[PDB]
Order: structure tokens, then sequence, then C-alpha cells
């Protein structure tokens, strides 16, 4: 069934191509949603679709690419809103 999880990601996590790698992996696991950088280096996000497609982008969300190091993922369960395509915010 079709999920929506906010998650937030801690560690050398900005300055790392995650923005950018986050939105290549969601949209190849056919994902909605957005991901953004927040003032406190960390970054945060938006995941929505179908609930193995999120299981999937959250395994990934734990390495992110090759030059970011994730030391945390936070993950928050909801209901999905509708979200249409996968976006850099900010």
């Amino acid at each position: 069934a079709i999920v929506r999880v906010h998650y937030k990601i801690y560690g050398r996590v900005q300055g790392v191509g995650f923005r950018w790698s986050t939105q290549r992996e969601g949209r190849k696991l056919g994902l909605n949603g957005w991901v953004r950088n927040l003032p406190d280096g960390s970054v945060e996000g938006v995941l929505e679709g179908d609930e193995e497609r999120v299981e999937a982008m959250i395994g990934w969300l734990h390495q992110g690419p090759p030059l970011a190091r994730v030391t945390r993922v936070e993950v928050k369960w909801e209901q999905p809103k509708g979200e249409k395509g996968f976006r850099i915010v900010g």
C-alpha cells in the first residue's frame, strides 16, 4: 500500500551530493517526495509511494552517496498526502 515517511539524516550529509543523489535514487525507486538541507547541518525529506519502494529507499538512506557519512536516519511514518514528483527544495 502507499505510505509516507518523513525522514531526517545526520552526519556528513551536506556538501556531499546528498540531495541530488537522493532525488536520483528516489526517482529510480519510483517514489515521490522531496529533500532539503536544514540550518543545523542535517538533511530532511519526505518519501511517498508503495511501501516496498519506501523500504528500499530507507535502506539506501543509511548510506547515501559514497562521499556521505550517515550517522543516523530518523523515520516518522505518516499518511500519504498526494506528493507529485521528487523535488529538491531550497
